[PDB]
């Protein structure tokens, strides 16, 4: 790659990894448009198997993008409305509190309080049910966010329905297989475990254990390549040949929702550019995303802005993941680690890396 | 061209001009993308002047929809926003009943009863700041849809503030000739005089006069070819080349409000296909078209459905014109006259030809 991009990578990711105790680390930078890959260290410490460019990591809650897109798609595809009512998709969801509650407000995060975690006792498709229909909403839908997979992995499994596909089937039909993410996966077949990386979590090697809403939530992995092509197509819908996945990839951009200086996209998330580092860098912190946040509507949403940074990161017990682009300025970068490290040295470290690019 | 369309054309509309005495006539129909054209009697009758497909004639409020394209142009350009104060546009515009309307509500006449006309003795910049600090609303913002071109004239006005181009330069540079709509103008110029169909109200020959917000509401002039490409580009939006007209089209069809069966966009109208004849048909009586009707906000708006009845009627005291479109079936109609008669009989006669083509 040309020395700019390979020496503000190098002299930004060597000391994250160094002060993080990161294992393994695989990044791209798009730049101009192009990808340039980077990796360090183990993909597997027992076994000593490097990081590579084929190295699959988990991507934790970055999985919420696919699962915005796809549900972009669906909107575009006529299959939902997301002024449809939760309860259209799921008649059996008929207790008095999920009138006025509809798939933006569970895409957005905005139901009124739905929990951060889905209960680990809650398996089977009637537990499901019943753990909704007993849920109590603190707010009124569409007042406050309260980020959680309960409430946008809910939407993905309703928006597919219409569809009659399985969430997988309907992801890898509709997003994995046209964007050429061959490599991409919410179930890891036998033939590529070769290349799943081990998680490290107090230093033990541990892989994400199946839960409810998982594959919609956070069950994705995918390579760095792939992550690139991700951030690329989401960069410039308008080269996707497929009418509406392009505009399903708009969709998920638009902003619905404004809380401090975030916007809410379906998955993703936005702030204009330039943005304040600060502003980013403590907002990813746990205790600020995690946290209740009063809401602003915007009304209507505001299409795709292309002087924008937009984000998302992504944690499972054993990895650590950061995707943020700037369409304005074709430039975008990806860093997968196989450690759960804190939220703002992640943005920290894409900050420097992006600002010194442009 | 087709026996079919040929048929259908002639057996519907020819009774129609002669039910009607339509001095001058232009007719285009889409059938699978391609553009079939029909001309009768006369644009000038006391010079026995022929319409033909170089006839310019007034489009009335059909210019409604150029307006709402060049809106959601700007809109897809990052210029404006739907859910922008009206007063963030029109700084003077301090009187506190606009607190609360939006863009959104302007260029949807739902900003709680703007007037049909802006008066006529309004003619001036100060006039017109005068007109809008007095104007006591009727509803609050956003409850009421009334039909107005003091509304949607004043969304024109604002939304090209930002660019700085005038109302025309801007819909010059950014619409029509993108889509080379080469005989199209809100001012006719000399060399097209000669093509200027004349309009003919109680007998008499007349064009329309200046008025307020005369081009952002009702002040385009189009041939039947030029108008075969709008239908066109508006039924084929992914086929435009430049960017943000494309989404501009797109934004324009979206459904930002339920009234009955009907939605509102940015000055097209839909329903969703197969409509029920009898609903258009009468609805567009003006006795029900301009009447004030409760609406319900789509939040967020429905994208642009292709499976939709699109449709403008639009006239002057001297013109009549109707274009309605299908989307999906990649079929579309614009009727153009120089006689401004009942809206139900352009309505009916539209919905035969484009029934008995699909
Ligand atoms: B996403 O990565 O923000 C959501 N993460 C999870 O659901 C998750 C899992 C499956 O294991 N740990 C997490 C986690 C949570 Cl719930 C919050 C913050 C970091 C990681
Ligand atoms: B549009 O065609 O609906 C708005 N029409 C006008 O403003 C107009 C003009 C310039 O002259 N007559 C009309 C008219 C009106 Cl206000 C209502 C219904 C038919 C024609």
């Amino acid at each position: 790659a040309p020395q700019q991009i390979n020496d503000i990578v190098h002299r930004t990711i060597t000391p994250l990894i160094e002060q993080q105790k990161i294992p393994g680390m695989a990044v791209a930078v798009i730049y101009q448009g192009k990808p340039y890959y980077f990796t360090w260290g183990y993909a597997d410490i027992a076994k000593k198997q490097p990081v590579t460019q084929q190295t699959l990591f988990e991507l934790g809650s970055v999985s919420k993008t696919f699962t915005g897109v796809l549900g972009g798609d669906a909107i575009a595809r006529g299959e939902i409305k997301l002024s449809d009512p939760t309860t259209k998709y799921w008649p059996e969801l008929t207790a008095k509190q999920w009138n006025g509650i509809t798939l933006l407000h569970l895409a957005t995060y905005t139901a009124g309080g739905l929990p951060l975690q889905v209960p680990d006792e809650v398996k089977s498709s009637s537990d499901l049910l019943r753990f909704y229909q007993n849920w109590q909403p603190a707010w009124a839908p569409g007042t406050q966010r309260l980020y959680a997979n309960s409430s946008i992995g809910l939407f993905g499994a309703l928006a597919v329905k219409p569809s009659g596909l399985s969430f997988e089937q309907a992801m890898q039909t509709r997003v994995f297989q046209p964007l050429k993410l061959n490599h991409t996966w919410i179930n890891v077949p036998p033939a590529e475990e070769k290349n799943y990386a081990w998680g490290y979590r107090e230093g033990k090697a541990v892989h994400v254990s199946p839960g409810a809403l998982d594959a919609e939530a956070y069950g994705v992995k995918s390579t760095i390549e792939d992550m690139a092509r991700w951030v690329q197509s989401n960069l410039k819908p308008l080269d996707i040949n497929e009418k509406t996945l392009q505009q399903g990839i708009q969709l998920a951009q638009s902003r619905y929702w404004q809380t401090g200086d975030m916007y809410q996209g379906l998955g993703w998330e936005m702030l204009d550019w330039p943005v304040n580092p600060d502003s980013i860098i403590n907002g990813s912190d746990n205790k600020i995303a995690l946290a209740a946040r009063p809401v602003k509507a915007i009304t209507p949403p505001t299409p795709a802005v292309r002087a924008s940074w937009v984000h998302k990161t992504g944690a499972t017990g054993g990895f650590g993941s950061y995707v943020a682009f700037i369409p304005e300025k074709e430039l975008g970068i990806v860093m997968l680690a196989n450690k759960n490290y804190p939220n703002p040295a992640r943005v920290d470290a894409a900050w420097q890396i992006l600002n010194a690019l442009a």
